[PDB]
């Protein structure tokens, strides 16, 4: 009764590697380490198979060749790192409402890094709870460089576990919970999701396709795949971005100050215009 299986087993050779490194940092930035090449083996070997290639020479040279094929996309998901939370780094929220609190008018916000949806969702019922649910009142664009995620941060459904974070009101105001087969599930009230706008921007664009002036960007946990003259470049092209007396959020262990001097600490990880 033992039939062996085996399905294809390609090859990743050293050069190969280096190769995969070298397009996605000139594509997206993102330098990858060694020890994420059995990662970057397992999810690309899957592109190959399904493309019908037995040799990464081959699949990185139709890449190579086609700079602007959907394939690029498919490349870029494989390899990025999108770990995140419902109210991570939870600080930034109190403050972000104590901003949108003062400043009246349309108070906007991007959120630079969405990944699944976590971080704008967050922003949202921040927003939704210091302001109201009110049209005209405020409202959050999200993007990220990463299809897959964006596309799980618009379905906007989530195990009830993952939302541990909030508040018995919080999780009866934004979201539905589910019953039979998908329970353990909730999603996000689509009058919540009316909110917020989800769009793929590749931070490493010359010039972004978003709808500055923003009052507060949160550029939190990304720079942290980039070198710094990468780092720099986008953090001066955040600069005609903001309103004169809007916030900068970046991540617990990234300070920006030290990149651009027209950028000034206020609070935990939070900049302003000098
Ligand atoms: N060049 C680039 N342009 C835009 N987004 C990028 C990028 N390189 C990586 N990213 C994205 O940055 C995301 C970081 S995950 C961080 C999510 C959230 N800000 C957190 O703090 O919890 C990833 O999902 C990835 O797709």
């Amino acid at each position: 009764s033992v039939l062996l299986q085996m399905t294809q087993r390609l090859a990743l050779s050293d050069a190969h590697f280096r190769r995969i490194c070298q397009l996605i940092y000139q594509r997206a930035g993102i330098v990858l380490a060694d020890h994420k090449r059995d990662m970057v083996y397992n999810r690309l070997v899957r592109r190959l198979r399904a493309l019908g290639l037995d040799d990464f020479g081959r699949y990185l040279s139709m890449l190579e060749a086609n700079q602007n094929s959907a394939e690029w996309q498919a490349f870029i998901n494989a390899l990025t790192t999108n770990l995140t939370a419902f109210f991570r780094e939870a600080h930034h929220f109190p403050i972000l409402a104590e901003h949108a609190r003062r400043r009246h008018g349309e108070y906007r916000v991007w959120s630079a890094a969405a990944s699944t949806g976590e971080e704008p969702y967050s922003i949202a019922i921040t927003l939704a709870d210091a302001l109201g649910m009110a049209p005209g009142r405020w409202k959050v664009f999200a993007s990220d460089i990463d299809t897959e995620v964006l596309e799980k941060a618009r379905s906007g459904i989530y195990r009830l576990s993952e939302l541990k974070t909030l508040s018995p009101q919080q999780l009866q105001r934004y979201f539905m919970r589910g019953t039979g087969p998908h329970e353990g599930l909730v999603r996000v009230r689509q009058e919540l999701a009316n909110y917020v706008e989800f769009s793929s921007v590749n931070l490493l664009e010359k010039q972004y396709n978003v709808p500055g002036p923003f009052d507060a960007i949160f550029c939190r946990n990304v720079m942290i795949y980039f070198d710094k003259t990468t780092q720099e470049d986008i953090l001066r092209r955040f600069v005609p971005l903001l309103k004169p007396d809007g916030l900068l959020f970046a991540g617990h262990s990234e300070n920006f100050s030290n990149l651009v001097r027209e950028f000034s600490l206020r609070g935990q990880t939070v900049y302003a215009l000098s």
